[PDB]
């Protein structure tokens, strides 16, 4: 039989046609977020994953502080944090024994409206919300792979150490949340320096903690600072929360990254020989730097020879300038994310339907194709009883050997 997939390209959709014994479609489950997210919290803090909940931890302490991410990472912290001060006050836990931190990692500082955009208004005029000052840290030890962990001072006062952010696929973390809200967040320069070196190894993936050296160094640094606790928000493709995780920094880490999994990772027996990937649409294919990240998640599905086939509008152009003069060969993350383009080039081919033309899209080393059906009828000629991979929804859809 010849299956029929509709494969959403810029503001509408193509079609292409498949020998259905011969491909697999992979949908993700893009749950809805909660109705009520601060009540989700609280029933997380009740039950609470591998540790004590708050109320039996934080007796008697003098200097609690919680770790939130900065403008540049939004994340729910203003419904995240509310619910972790209600149970610290129930728990005998002044306002005034209590901290925010914004884990800037390299950024700017944050004016007062970005800071009470964070945490909401009524947090930030109780509880001091401080930024992250890296010229002020004080070192705690180093890891395995040599990465010097020094916290930010006010980290480093605290008895009492709460992580909280966003929990989701990272495309070298593996998975962000848990420890990596510490390291790099509230660390300085050298930390960051050389635990970022990590990215570039092959085991830096998403969706792999095990072995995945950044994560690994990452909740040994965070151990090393004596993170206490963790909440995190399990987000959806629309940002929103559709579970949050509180306990172990290790623990409950791992079960919201099986919540993660569970919507969007895909286990396929082996490495396909020719991928099919949308972007979802725009704004997924708003650009091609944009695009990369379903061809990220795509690549790890290819096996070497193989044929990926994006489709993907890219209406307003290659996107961010780094990005797009190393993939134009002009005469740091866009920089790595063109060479990752590149190293998935070198093993494999990559046809481009957008709206580029046949000069451009040649130049930038993929292969031509008016539709999605001929540049598969094309390349399903090279390849002898192929697996095909079909994912629409690439940009948000982790397949995984
Ligand atoms: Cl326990
Ligand atoms: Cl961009």
């Amino acid at each position: 039989g010849y299956k029929e997939i509709s494969l959403k390209y810029g503001k509408g959709a193509v079609d292409v046609k498949i020998d259905e014994n011969m491909c697999t479609v992979l949908y993700p489950e893009d749950l809805p977020g909660v109705e009520d997210p601060m009540a989700e919290v609280s029933r997380s803090l009740k039950d609470p994953i591998g540790k004590a909940p708050l109320s039996d931890l934080v007796k008697g302490k003098k200097d609690v502080v919680i770790l939130a991410s900065d403008i540049t990472r939004p994340s729910p912290s203003h419904i995240l944090i509310p619910p972790i001060t209600d149970e610290l006050n129930r728990a005998g836990i002044s306002d005034d024994s209590i901290k925010i931190v914004f884990g800037l990692g390299y950024h700017r500082k944050h004016t007062d409206d970005e800071k009470k955009t964070l945490v909401g208004e009524e947090v930030f005029n109780r509880i001091k919300c401080i930024d992250h000052d890296i010229d002020d840290c004080v070192y705690v030890g180093t890891t395995k792979r040599g990465t010097p962990v020094e916290v930010f001072r006010e980290v480093y006062n605290a008895d009492f150490i709460i992580a909280t952010g966003n929990l989701e696929l990272h495309y070298k973390a593996g998975y962000s949340g848990g420890h990596k809200a510490l390291l790099p967040g509230v660390c300085s320069k050298n930390t960051i320096e050389k635990n970022h070196a990590l990215m570039f190894s092959e085991g830096a993936m998403p969706g792999k903690i095990d072995g995945n050296p950044m994560r690994e160094d990452i909740e040994e640094g965070g151990k090393l600072a004596r993170v206490d606790f963790i909440v995190n928000a399990v987000l959806n493709s629309h940002k929103e929360i559709v579970k949050v995780v509180s306990g172990d920094p290790i623990k409950a880490h791992r079960e919201g990254a099986k919540y993660i999994d569970k919507m969007y990772k895909r286990v396929i027996p082996e490495k396909a020989d020719i991928v099919v990937a949308s972007c979802g649409g725009y704004p997924k294919d708003i650009n091609l730097y944009q695009a990369q990240k379903g061809l990220d998640n795509a690549q790890y599905s290819v096996k070497d020879g193989g044929t990926i086939i994006l489709v993907a509008e890219c209406r307003e152009g290659l996107g961010e300038k780094l990005f797009s003069d190393w993939m134009v060969n002009s005469s740091r993350l866009g920089a790595h994310k063109a060479a990752v383009i590149c190293e998935v080039l070198k093993r494999a081919d990559i046809y481009l339907i957008s709206s580029f033309d046949r000069s451009l899209t040649e130049k930038i080393f993929f292969k031509y194709a008016k539709t999605p059906q001929d540049a598969l009828d094309e390349a399903i000629k090279k390849y002898h009883d192929p697996k095909i991979l079909v994912l629409p929804y690439a940009n948000s859809t982790l397949p995984y050997v």
